[PDB]
Formats: C-alpha cells, sequence, structure tokens
C-alpha cells in the first residue's frame, strides 16, 4: 500500500526533499560506487516534477522529470529507483507508468525521453520506449530512449 | 560575506539543498569518496548549521551535532574559489562561538584527518586519538 505523490519542486517540503537526495545518495552514489555529482541543480527549477513512492514514512521509490530547457526537446525521465529491500516486485513498473501518466497529463504532445542503463532495456521496452542511441558506457553501459 | 547559524528547523528548502550540494562536491566527488554523506543527522536534536554566503552561493559550511556527550563539529568545508585565505580559520570562530554560546562549558570534539592537525590545533584541538584510516589518515581531536 505505497502512497505516491505527484510533487513540483515547489511543493518539496525541508523532509521531502532531504528523503530523495539521501535515497538517490544511498543508490546512485553509494552502493552503485559513483562519486559523482548527483545534486545537479535541476531539481529546484522551471516546471520539474518529483514522483515519490512512500511506505510508511519510507522513501521506497522516486523518479524525477525535466521539463527544459524551457526549449522544444522532450520530457526527460531520470533518477529511477526503487530501494533495494523492495525490489523483484512491480513497484518500479508502477513507478514508471504512474510517471508516463504524469509526463502525459502536464506535457501531452511531446516525447519522453529516458537515459538508462543497458541491462535495463527491456523493462523500459515494455512501457513504449525504443533505444534512440548507440550503447555506451558510464560504469562498465547505457543506451538513450524515447517514448511516443 | 553573510554568515547564518541556523538551528535545522531554520533551513528552507534552499538552504538545505545548498549546504547538501556543496557537501557533495567537497566530500564525495572532489575527495573521490562515494559514501552517504546525507546521513540522517541533519535535521534532529539541537543539531544546527553554519553557513557563509557570498553572492547566493554557499561557499562555507560546518555542521553541529548534539546527544550526556560532547558537541560535534564536522562538514566543514571551504569552497575551492576561496581556499587559503582566512576563511577556514574564521567559519571555525563562528562554530565555536556558537558551541559556547548554546553549550557554555562543553567539550567540543572535532573528527578530523591529520594533514591540518596544525590548523585545528591553531583553535584549541588536542589530538584524542591514534591515527586510522577513513573515508585517508585520521584522528580525533577535541577541545576544552
Amino acid at each position: 500500500m505505497i502512497e505516491w505523490q505527484d510533487l513540483h519542486h515547489s511543493e518539496l517540503s525541508v523532509s521531502q526533499l532531504y528523503a530523495l537526495l539521501q535515497l538517490r545518495c544511498a543508490v546512485f552514489v553509494v552502493e552503485q560506487n559513483c562519486p559523482y555529482q548527483d545534486i545537479d541543480g535541476d531539481d529546484l527549477t522551471g516546471d520539474n516534477r518529483h514522483i515519490l513512492g512512500w511506505k510508511n514514512d519510507e522513501l521506497v521509490a522516486y523518479a524525477r522529470i525535466l521539463k527544459s530547457d524551457d526549449d522544444l526537446e522532450p520530457v526527460v525521465i531520470g533518477r529511477v529507483i526503487v530501494s533495494e529491500a523492495l525490489r523483484g516486485e512491480k513497484v518500479g513498473q508502477q513507478l514508471m507508468s504512474k510517471t508516463l501518466e504524469t509526463c502525459t497529463h502536464h506535457w501531452p504532445d511531446k516525447p519522453v525521453y529516458l537515459g538508462a542503463q543497458a541491462h535495463l532495456q527491456n523493462f523500459y521496452q515494455s512501457f513504449g520506449f525504443i533505444p534512440v542511441t548507440e550503447v555506451y558506457e558510464e560504469d562498465g553501459p547505457h543506451i538513450g530512449m524515447a517514448r511516443e
């Protein structure tokens, strides 16, 4: 019984912001062994939204949506997370479809781009994405994908 | 150089993003360490954050943790643009003045390394620990 929140960045409280960067750090920095700049600015600007999956005051799912650069290019999905205690069990499919329902609602008549791993390709292709890119590397494999 | 001294309840959404952003930019990308900087110590108890501002850009940072056990200093940062000229010595000057004000006659502990030993030692800190590696030579000093 995960509650979902589709937050424009202006609605984020201090504890809501803390929870999603801490979970982003825990997954993309710590567990994925990648010292990088996870906190890049793109979170509190423009019409950008965040989607949070909560399981009893625990943030167990997250994705952010970039609408930029206030230019022609598509909707960007990124930072897609399920917390490791809860994986292999339909929640990732729930996060994605609700995040596309957000892309669909807010900006219909705009496709959705998404940067991904190579090994995650068949899971995003089950949501309507197709590779728009050659396989390349950020840690030892990425493909660029887009929907509609 | 505007300085702020905020109990964690006074952090706005923008002040919270900025100090984590600089902390990630110093302790994880620059020092090449993939650790959990956002560690759950920032928004609890009487813990406070000391900020130094210059043109809508956080350039000096330190953190103060509470709880029967001593007051702790950590996360000490001078952004690279401003390093090497007096910004660090005076950050911990607010930061020890801040301890001395809320917790008067209460001993400051500072987790540090070693290379900068003489730096922190210039403010009253004393080795309490033996050197060990962490995430990287370390030592735990203390003041008063």
